[PDB]
């Protein structure tokens, strides 16, 4: 019984273990909860998130705990419960999504052991927090961390409620630490050491201090059209990163003026088929301007492409993002400092038009702070859909700049990102950063103008 335990043995409110894989806390905390449940009456429930059946709950962990010790003939074992035999002390297993009105119920509850809480959601903690009232009665709490801005995270580290024992341990704090899980763990230190630090170490996903894109922006930023009131307004500009020869899928981004409305992803298709499918898209989404990121696999598409439009007015624009900025020469607009002094190339440029964009939105959300809705950028969650916006998302708060010794405003390649980050290739967050630029002049009586 590992040591660094001993302070859950006291009493306390909140005991919430944080930590990677295989640091013991569940052993740890199964192992406490069966010697309390010896020597006192004690009321136990064992909650989660989504518990769709009883295998997924920890009752199989606690049975062959008491095995383990030899504890056995002092407990009564049922399908869905625990009971000692001697203090009647009694273990319970609820999901707290599938189960909400039972929980909210139950009574008499001297211990609540939330498990894998990491999955747990402000909603479910909004639940299950005030049904454990009894005086003296504690919340015991074992994560891994996914993200720093999850509500678990939030609530229990960054800003804890009093009287809160909270303990972070790692596999280097379990004397028991089984070889098989010891194989898995320098596997995976040596195959991606980046996913080994949240994994094994336990270390949340978090912002970079080099991000561009704020997790917070995006929140304020999705529906912001709804929330303030304006609508859509302007050309469809459409834009496709077609990735590369790897596993990484391609990807598609359009919008309607301010207003995004589709983010889409591409898989297990060739340079062809992936031009196909987002040009067909294109043209679904009524694009006036399609732009395609041309410094890779892309840069030969530019006929299958116009060819794919003919007969249509639709720009077709090679996005090349190592180039310099657009329009360098020109003053910059937040000894004249030029657009070309300020990004090194078209691909921050682009950037942080988007990152500004979503700043601006945020703080008119959040701040009521005016500002012109063509400056701002609204996510159409409806439209785009949860899950891949959610992917979009993921990938834009990792958007990192780099130091540059021009002082010039640089981000990491995603190829560095890839390489450092050890992450697939950001292509949903590129696709939407390249329909930020409109460079091609047109109107429904004019010719399409390129200017350069
Ligand atoms: N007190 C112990 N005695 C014997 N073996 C232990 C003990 N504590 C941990 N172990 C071993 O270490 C392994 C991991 O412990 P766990 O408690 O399951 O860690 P964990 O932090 O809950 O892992 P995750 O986040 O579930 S993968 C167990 O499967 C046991 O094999
Ligand atoms: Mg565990």
């Amino acid at each position: 019984i590992n040591p660094i335990f001993e302070p859950f043995i006291e009493a306390h409110r909140y005991k919430v273990a944080k930590g990677g894989r295989g640091s013991g806390k569940s052993w740890a905390i199964a192992r406490l909860l069966v010697e309390a449940a010896r020597r006192q009456p004690v009321r136990i429930l064992c909650a989660r998130e989504l518990q769709n059946s009883i295998s997924d709950s920890v009752i199989r962990l606690l049975e062959d705990t008491i095995e383990r010790e030899g504890y056995s003939a002092e407990f009564e074992i049922q399908r869905s419960m625990i009971r000692h035999l001697g203090t009647n002390a009694e273990f319970m297993f609820y999901g707290i999504k599938n189960n909400p009105t039972k929980i909210k119920s139950l009574e008499g509850i001297d211990i609540c052991w939330v498990e894998e809480a990491e999955a747990v959601t402000k909603e479910s903690w909004d639940i299950l927090i005030p049904t454990i009232r009894k005086p003296f009665s504690e919340i015991w709490v074992s994560f891994n961390p996914k993200n720093i801005l999850d509500d678990t995270y939030q609530r229990f580290v960054v800003n804890p409620p009093d009287d809160i024992c909270l303990l972070t341990v790692n596999y280097t704090d379990n004397p028991h630490f089984p070889e098989v899980l010891r194989l898995e763990m320098e596997e995976c230190k040596r195959r991606n050491p980046t996913l080994y630090r949240h994994i094994w170490l336990g270390e949340p996903v978090s912002a970079s201090d080099m991000a561009i894109i704020k997790r917070e922006w995006l929140e304020a930023a999705t529906d912001a059209h709804k929330k303030l009131g304006w609508k859509a307004k302007g050309a469809v500009v459409s834009a496709h990163d077609p990735s590369d020869t790897g596993p990484d899928a391609k990807g598609y981004a359009s919008r309607h003026g301010s207003v995004v409305k589709r983010i889409a992803e591409g898989l297990l298709m060739d340079i062809n088929e992936g031009a196909d499918w987002a040009t067909s898209l294109a043209i679904e989404d009524g694009a006036d301007h399609y732009l395609w990121d041309g410094d890779g696999v892309g840069a030969g598409l530019r006929r299958q492409t116009t060819e794919a439009f003919s007969g249509k007015k639709i720009t077709a624009t090679m996005f090349k993002g190592s180039e310099s900025p657009f329009d360098e020469d020109a003053p910059y607009q937040a000894n004249v400092r030029t657009i070309g002094d300020v990004f090194r190339n078209k691909r921050a440029q682009f950037y942080y038009a988007l990152a500004d964009r979503l700043y601006l939105t945020y703080r008119a959300v959040v701040h009521g702070e005016y500002a012109d809705p063509d400056d701002m950028l609204s996510f159409d969650k409806e439209a785009i859909g949860e899950k891949m916006l959610e992917k979009l998302f993921a990938e834009l708060t990792q958007i990192q700049r780099k130091f540059n010794n021009n002082g010039k405003l640089e981000l990491m390649t995603k190829v560095e990102m890839k390489q450092k980050l050890g992450i697939p290739s950001p292509n949903l967050a590129d696709a939407l950063m390249m329909c930020m630029h409109c460079p091609a002049l047109v109107r429904e009586e004019t010719e399409i103008y390129v200017p350069s």
